[PDB]
């Protein structure tokens, strides 16, 4: 399962980059307002993620119709070779999705909350597609089901898009991801860190220590 | 999973394929009919929407006889390529299909109720066979469960007849293809808009909008 | 399990009680208006309703605040003993609910789509709850489970609400509300008129119909 | 579970009765004219399997329409207390059953093929319900899983109608029938034969003998 | 769980009758017959069991006319108040069952080999049924399944006949029994002296030994 | 799955196989002995189906001893390549089974009531396995439950041997044989024409005519 | 399933008793120095809850050991009859809770993170159990699983302790407890908002009011 | 499935043997010293079921020693190549294994009763492994439990060791067997004899037997 | 499944070598220092493992830091080139199993407490993951469910690191690691000398012997 950071924050993207556990940047333009401020710009935010990212860094587009959609997914692309564009479930982004995957440029359909809705992405050649479970699990609605639905409908039907979870918002959301089989998981800086992380591990770590302390005090 | 449009209505068809979601479309002597009315001829319809799709178009046989429906299938085959003879469930039916199908004209066995009729339509050699889900849940048998059986049985033989899910009414009808693997669903128009839809899909990109907005007035 | 018909049409109430197999009768605002056309006052065809009906009727408030729900729901409530107030899920809702079950004014909590609003609607002590099925299938997601976790909630806690499954759209949900245990469906009358028929029915009277007859020339 | 006999053959109702597991018999037009041949009158063939059946004994209306439906139904109570009015799942008969049901007059509604129609005669306070298995099998469909449905929804809302499964073909019908849960099975003679019977059991008597003569050369049990 | 011995062998029913074990006997007649050999008449080896075992002891009917039934088993209920007639499943059996339960005398279906023969002995009002097990082991099908289904149906109508697991061959025989809810099972004395032994509990017997002679020599 | 008719019936063959849904036939002495009345052979009745049929037709033999087995077992084969010997689940059976495997000649293992009679008949090199479902049932044991066993048991070992699954009743047979997966089923000629019905096919049709006689009075399809 | 508030700030918990579906408010040392900033002091708040609150609030003590313990539940159970006194799973705590059940002073045993500590709080007579979900969540562990053991351990023993769900995080965690049967959860206020909320509930308004208004403008 | 005789009698063998159904024998001190009685010899006996025998034959040493294992098995490796060395689940009888079968002489472990003693010895070589189904079922436990275990665990590793379901006292054990998938039985001559025989098979006969004659007066 | 033995102890480790079924060994920083006594020092223990053990032989880093870390795993490296490296669970550790993985220098991660952890390590290249049963049964969860769920994920994925089941401490943890289907178990002499053992084995040696003394005396 490949993990993605779900941020616009460089300083969380340099700081889990800098960790080897994060293979993938996911952005969305509420991600990028947070962070341009101050004089900070949403062109600068971009440029440097993608610079940083050996993998793939996922931009929204921000135009609603098919044609100012594919222009901006063609400009998206222009930046760097690792840019995703995404792209919301829409008439006009199912549309724009096929034109661009027939020019072999990636793309990301966002806004993903049922499984139907994933397989008329997958028929429009989308690489990725983002369910968004958080969102799900906000209106009462287990949100990993419609994952596990998908991976069973994309396994079907021998889908090559790749599932990619998204609005992930603990980290059993990431471990039911990775039982279920899903391809990819997006996740918040907070989510990311605590994965390493359980009490034992430190217990031991400690009790290791003090058993070093005897036959070496040094 | 393939989609096709359960529907003879040029507009329809239309719109569906220009919005790129449509593999192919159902059509039946009833769901003609409802458009080969005050003037529109039946043959006009058939032809021009042979013209629309790119995809398979099934065209249903009227006569009950086995010399009569190998004849009109063979007028439905001229056609175009992309014609494919929709043929009932029937002794004579399926004395057709083997006769179309060693002919290597598409066929498509249709009104088809539980899953052993199915299993006799692939043995007759049928590209398609179309079990009609919504008519058994009008008689208060949950028909999905038809679909499933049917997956089972062409799994275990490897049977290459595609299932094409018909008499769809609802979005979940489709969910339930998808997740049981049927190769094909045919849906009317107004269950194909829907598909896409979502309320979360709406709200997220209302608020996708307000974040731009505020970067770039 | 009750069968209430969801329908503002007289005749198609009048059918139904005329059948023995309908036990109530469901409106909403929307229902009604269909039927208050060329000269027909809303007014007029719920008192009309409520007087076919021997059984609950529900009838929707059209405020949308606390104080002008239990306002018009006492004028409904005056309208006969078996007319039951149809208040939404919302936070004045709740309230109203709350307010009007204590003044022991039967009710009926309307647009709810998951259980826990399910819940919160009969923790208000709401006498019946109303999830809509169809419209969760019309977003890609099974209404019938809804149905199913409701009723495994109430049966935990002994929650005297009745389950009135609502939006129903075919035979299927009947089955399987009825297979689940609901309290109460409410169909529309394409719906309820299917439920006696099926085929092997009819055969089944032709062959006897033929038998009588070689016994009995008249 | 109650063993009915699906007949209108006087000899079988008799053996049956006899071997004392019958506990009632259900007929219908077609088995009653089945044997309404050669000068016996169908009124005859009821008031003799009444007469010989201690248990309930359902008998069809010819009537198709509410009112002679409801006079037929009076005629038959009026025959003997162990009559069931049986009666088709119709928008007629429901209304039939329910008023029939108010004048305490034991019904069956006949003629169900899914479980909602078992509710529908349910609610208008049918004694007995008789889904058909066996024409359920004749079309591609497990008739006894529409019997463990009612059976569920019976459950659920303590529905006191008995499930009286019909259309019966083979032991298995009857097994899953005891084994669901269901009221009653009506079943033809010559199914209700064969579920006394094993191979196993014929062996085992014989072994039985074989060992009693090596004690006993008249074969006796002197006590 | 009632356990009772499945013999005719006196010195087996006296040593399992002595451990405390043993709540009654079946008998049959080849389970006599291997006894009444050499002298002994079948008809001492009957009584001396009632007198040993003060639970119910089954003693079968050799008549196979129900009207010889019937009258056998009045003598075999003269024997003794613990006395119970074993009946096969039979059209006569089960008219003789009928019979004796409405006389209040104890009766044992035996030969049963399917639930639907349980139920029918259990509606002619049947003390005990005692479908034979270890005999469908025999012939390739699991035998403790229909005990399961007999489990079931008899649940399902609240039926007070005695479910009596016979023809057992094995100690998991016993342990299906137990864990499905069968009244009764009844076992050959090779069976019946096997349920106490486990080599754990002898292995834990030496160590405690060992351990009490550390304090008290 | 293949269908086969389980028939002698001459009519009953070239119905079924005129329907193009017939792979093979199956016979045994009794079936033949039903057609083999007022002056037809048995041996004419055989060679006349092995004529028809294209696919196997399965003859039994009618020695119990090893030896006359495998002599009628080659006269059968001696008749037509597609005739298939079928033979009893004994032990000379088997030892004739094993004896004609190793000269090529299809076999038929009938008779079979458990799965281990099955797995020794594929032992033997039998070509199809024919267990009883139908009477399985008679005697209160779902006989479908032994071919789903046979399957899983054939599955596990790689087992060629096809499972032909015999003294079928009912469509709900056909339906769990297919759903397990059964390689062939044979089926009496009632229950194969059953399986092509359904009443909603019947309405579906006449609803088609009743919308086409709107479009065209003359009710044809002029392309 | 009662519904309590997890949250020591006066407004949240004033605004949720006024929807009236709170039944109860659960307090803690760090909820309430969270409250207790800028010259507010954590005896005010308190006494402020339990005065708005007509359901049982719980307090937590601060003492580690067990006279402690005791001592300040009395304390806190004299302010008020719904006042519950909250209790650390340890040693101490586990005595005091049976000290404290013995003088009826209502108890609620907090940081259970297994089953075992569940039963074992139960066994001391606690009244309240507060097993972690979120806390469980965090360090890679279904927390809602081990609220399903507890459950059906409860159930098992016909214990009265009532389980009380708390650390939740996401109406999902609400929804499982209600399923699984567990007595109460505890939510945090922004959890308790969203629970009422669905966009199909906002979409069904709008679609009434819009028809109301072609009936009476 | 393979199936393997359980018994040193020669008579029993032969029967066997001429029904076609045996696949080989397994043998073990117990049931050769019933059979060496009256003058035969252990020798003999194995020798004469070795001739018997086309397939596998099982031969258990009596050594409890490491050396005298691997001594012993070479004697019996070197009475014909379808011999098969029997060694006991012990600590010397692992090693024996491992040595024995670096030479390529067959093997089969005996007296195991639970799986990990049946991976242990899968782990050293060996050629079968033999469960004791009946012991375990005679102490109270479902002996068939511990040959699906080790079915589930062998395919787990792709392991090439043959499970042989030994102590076999019945037909379901048989039944079992067949269904979990184990390679071998090996049955005592009565249960043998069984497998082939059922009441309806010969119902059926004396059916078809009727109907010929009412063709064939011959 | 590999059996690696969990000691340091040289005669326990002889002695399970010796018997053909020790596939390898696993110390830490405990296990060594409790050989360490009365003069004997860790790094001639470890060395002398190396020596007898031909297979895998993982040795644990003591270094908390990134460079610490590299460092030693290169020495350990060089001691043998059946040598694994041993590496806890931490920010520093991936990052160093990842620097070592591109070196070829065979990793094992451990102090693995939940699946996801786990997955984290194999994504860095590990080339064992040693996940602790035995102190998740310790905290009151069952330890072999994340082992469960580890196989699963590593299924789904086609992952090559292997699953080193570690704190085991009786042998059904081995028992159910095997039908998991865990790629390795490490175990305590204590059990791994009870894994060959079974009652019924000593008595069937028994009964063989008293058979074989009536032959041949």
């Amino acid at each position: 399962m490949k993990i993605f950071l779900d941020t616009a924050n460089i300083d969380e993207i340099r700081t889990g980059v800098n960790w080897g556990i994060v293979d993938g940047v996911t952005t969305n333009p509420c991600l990028i307002s947070k962070e341009a401020v101050n004089g900070k710009k949403y062109g600068d935010i971009i440029r440097e993620i993608l610079k940083i990212v050996d993998g793939p860094v996922s931009v929204e587009v921000v135009s609603t119709k098919y044609e100012g959609m594919v222009e901006e997914a063609r400009k998206i692309h222009g930046l760097g070779d690792n840019a995703v564009v995404k792209i919301p479930m829409t008439e006009d982004g199912l549309r724009a999705i096929k034109t661009l995957s027939s020019e072999h440029i990636n793309t990301n359909c966002t806004l993903v909350f049922n499984p139907i809705q994933a397989l008329l992405a997958a028929k429009a050649g989308v690489t990725y597609v983002s369910p968004f479970v958080g969102r799900l699990d906000d209106i009462g609605e287990d949100g990993m089901q419609i994952i596990d639905m998908i991976r069973t409908i994309f396994n079907n039907y021998i889908i090559k898009t790749q599932i990619l979870v998204a609005s992930i918002r603990n980290p059993i959301h990431v471990l039911r991801s990775a039982v279920i089989g899903a391809d990819v998981v997006t996740v918040p800086f907070n989510v990311l860190k605590s994965l390493m992380k359980h009490p034992k591990t430190d217990e031991g770590l400690a009790k290791f220590l003090e058993c070093w302390k005897k036959v070496s005090p040094d």
